[PDB]
């Protein structure tokens, strides 16, 4: 595509499942952003996928520029079990998604009042499972657990806010000192123990 807009066509794509193929990742988003209504003309809008095999990352390259930041919207599906962390590249300078996807939650966490520290998660678990675990209380509006950035693998916290501010009680009051296996849930606000 055009040299001008590479930059605005591109999209880093962290959190991949390990051993994904450049292929699979490929038709996964085709397939997910057609499925879901996110192109603006008939075909793929994903032109190229480039992993880094050791970091699980890749950069997606995009037909258009409308279609990228669409593609934005689904910070955080699921994939595999994985929630893909999607961003801009560092260097892209402009940007906001016109589309909300249902069933996809953000995995951008800023602090806030009702941000919740999660502690004490059994590392075998998943993004998905953790998901679930949290949304038995309500729906999240933005999650991320908290991976080794060795191997990309859980390091047994997580971070979530739900849509409902109240539901925050709500989880706390349900989880906190949960016992899992040897592990006991703290679930608290992320401020009360922030470094």
């Amino acid at each position: 595509g055009s040299q001008m807009t590479r930059q605005a066509r591109r999209l880093y794509v962290g959190n991949i499942p390990f051993g994904i193929t450049e292929e699979a990742m490929m038709d996964f988003f085709n397939a997910q952003m057609r499925l879901g209504g996110l192109t603006q003309a008939p075909g793929n809008p994903v032109l190229a996928v480039q992993i880094n095999q050791d970091k699980n990352f890749a950069f997606l390259e995009f037909r258009s520029v409308d279609e990228t930041t669409q593609a934005m919207a689904f910070d955080g599906i699921i994939f595999q079990g994985q929630s893909l962390k999607i961003r801009r590249p560092h260097d892209y300078q402009p940007e906001n998604p016109s589309v909300y996807v249902p069933g996809v939650v953000s995995t951008v966490v800023p602090d806030s009042a009702h941000k919740l520290f999660i502690g004490g998660l059994p590392n075998y678990l998943n993004d998905d499972q953790v998901k679930e675990l949290l949304t038995s209380f309500g729906p999240l509006k933005a999650f991320n657990l908290v991976k080794d950035s060795a191997t990309g693998l859980s390091k047994g916290y997580a971070f979530c806010e739900y849509v409902d501010i109240n539901v925050t009680d709500q989880a706390i009051a349900g989880l906190n000192g949960m016992q899992l296996g040897d592990k006991k849930l703290l679930v608290q606000r992320a401020s009360v123990g922030a470094k």
